[PDB]
């Protein structure tokens, strides 16, 4: 297994950005990637995933900002579809683990119905530092309200 990934359930993991040297490595373990990094900060083309048969969702979230609730719902629904196909999914951003950690917490809320408090604790247990900003926490609160309703 690619030990940089941490799984929040049987099928969904989050990690730092794999480098071009690691692409075959994570393609062996994952069939789908959620790429949160902005186009201009990529060090290889995302066609690298396509030539390996890996499905790509490119939904960039700028450095130190939170996704909108709509953006997050779109990401979650796509992850859901891939998991239902039997695929393992890797969420990643470049640099810290604020943005990828936010999507990982949202996935636990969305798929397992965990309240935000427990989902946050879980992901932070996996990677201390996940969910870095007040804005990221606030969109997770907005998600929780959406789901409860
Ligand atoms: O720029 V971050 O993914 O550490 O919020």
């Amino acid at each position: 297994m690619w030990p940089s990934a941490r799984f929040v359930d049987d099928n969904v993991a989050f990690s730092r950005m794999p480098t071009e040297r690691e692409l075959d490595e994570v393609a062996k373990d994952f069939d789908a990637v959620v790429v949160l990094v902005e186009e201009y900060e990529l060090p290889y083309s995302l066609e690298e995933w396509k030539k390996r048969g890996v499905e790509v969702l490119h939904s960039p979230i700028p450095d130190f900002t939170a996704p909108s609730l709509e953006q997050l719902l779109e990401i979650l629904r796509w992850i859901e579809a891939r998991v239902r196909e039997g695929k393992k999914v890797l969420i990643h951003c470049m640099g810290g683990l604020g943005r990828s950690g936010t999507v990982a917490v949202a996935w636990l809320m969305y798929s397992k119905g965990l309240p935000l408090r427990e989902a946050l604790r879980r992901v932070r247990s996996l990677r201390p530092g996940a969910v870095e900003t007040y804005e990221q926490m606030e969109v997770l609160k907005e998600l929780e309200k959406f789901l409860r309703s």
